[PDB]
């Protein structure tokens, strides 16, 4: 029937993008942060499942959709709780350490750096480039959450996002936040994470927003485990965005944003307000049959060219095989 991953249904088609992947890493003498040219305005958008048997729209989902931890955010109201905003899925991502990079790349490319180029670029630019602000925001984040020996847990850290295997669990090393808020700064792209200690916005404060992407790349954690949370190429009528707040008991707690310098924690609204795309949102709540105001951030619209756009392939193949299962599913 249908293949297990969505870039399996062209691998001549996978192997273009993960090669046009590091000609677009552009890498400054100034001794600016390593980044991406073009590729990281590219949006993937899933299509649209509610149109066929519901015995067939479940065998595409055992397929595609990581149906665990895309039932536990639902499930924890951390997920999908927001009715007036189109629906996220979560895509299945290799669990081999490397999710973090897998499920950013998939957001973006259809694809999955199985080629370890996000996960290179990470560390190369961890390596090759001035960490000074870095070090910086993560001292004085790791302050504020302490209720001694600092260059040294830091020596750590990059040694983490090295591409080779663990003195200890798995294939390649568990990355850790700081690594989001640089490859979001890699990518000049914001990265919103929805969990149950990473959960965050992430945005690329080491550039002016006046450039970089201001749409979001959605993620979801769960058990030390990273996916991309992506959007249904739903008709309507649902505003495609991510809520800036969850729902804690009848308040809305919003996101935590990460790596705020002192002075910006206390104008991150305006921060919020600018390397993303913010609107307010009309929410049911309270339950006193009263509304309330909430911020999100408008999300893409799916823009992968024809060239390299792996859904679209998947898709066709998805209808072929419907074709021939419609006329003897018996």
């Amino acid at each position: 029937v249908l293949p297990q991953a969505l870039y399996l249904s062209n691998m001549r088609k996978a192997v273009k993008i993960r090669e046009r992947t590091p000609e677009d890493i552009f890498k400054p003498t100034n001794g600016i942060i390593h980044h991406f040219k073009t590729m990281h305005r590219y949006t993937l958008e899933m299509f649209r499942t509610c149109q066929f048997c519901p015995q067939f729209r479940e065998i595409i989902h055992k397929a595609l959709i990581d149906r665990n931890i895309q039932a536990t955010l639902e499930s924890q109201k951390k997920l999908n709780w927001c009715r007036e905003v189109r629906k996220l899925v979560a895509l299945k991502t290799n669990g081999d350490g490397n999710c973090l990079m897998h499920a950013t790349s998939q957001y973006m490319w259809g694809v999955q750096d199985t080629d370890l180029v996000l996960r290179k670029a990470l560390f190369s630019t961890l390596k090759e480039t001035d960490t000074r602000n870095f070090k910086f925001r993560w001292q004085l984040e790791s302050l504020k959450s302490q209720e001694r020996n600092w260059n040294d847990e830091w020596d750590n850290l990059i040694k983490m996002a090295s591409t080779d295997t663990p003195m200890a669990g798995l294939q390649y090393n568990s990355l850790e936040e700081i690594h989001i808020f640089v490859l979001c700064n890699i990518l000049r792209r914001p990265i919103i994470v929805i969990s149950d200690k990473v959960g965050g916005i992430y945005l690329p404060l080491h550039w002016p927003a006046q450039e970089c992407y201001r749409y979001p790349i959605v993620l979801g954690y769960d058990s030390h485990h990273f996916v991309p949370l992506v959007t249904l190429k739903d008709s309507g009528p649902e505003i495609r965005a991510v809520p800036l707040v969850n729902r804690d008991r009848g308040r809305f707690e919003d996101l935590k944003v990460h790596f705020l310098t002192d002075p910006e924690n206390e104008m991150k609204e305006k921060l919020l307000k600018e390397y993303l795309m913010v609107i307010e949102i009309p929410v049911q709540g309270w339950d006193h049959g009263t509304t309330h105001l909430i911020n999100a951030a408008k999300l893409d619209e799916a823009n992968l060219p024809k060239e390299i756009n792996l859904v679209d392939d998947y898709f066709e193949l998805v209808q072929h095989e419907y074709k021939k299962w419609q006329e003897n599913s018996e």
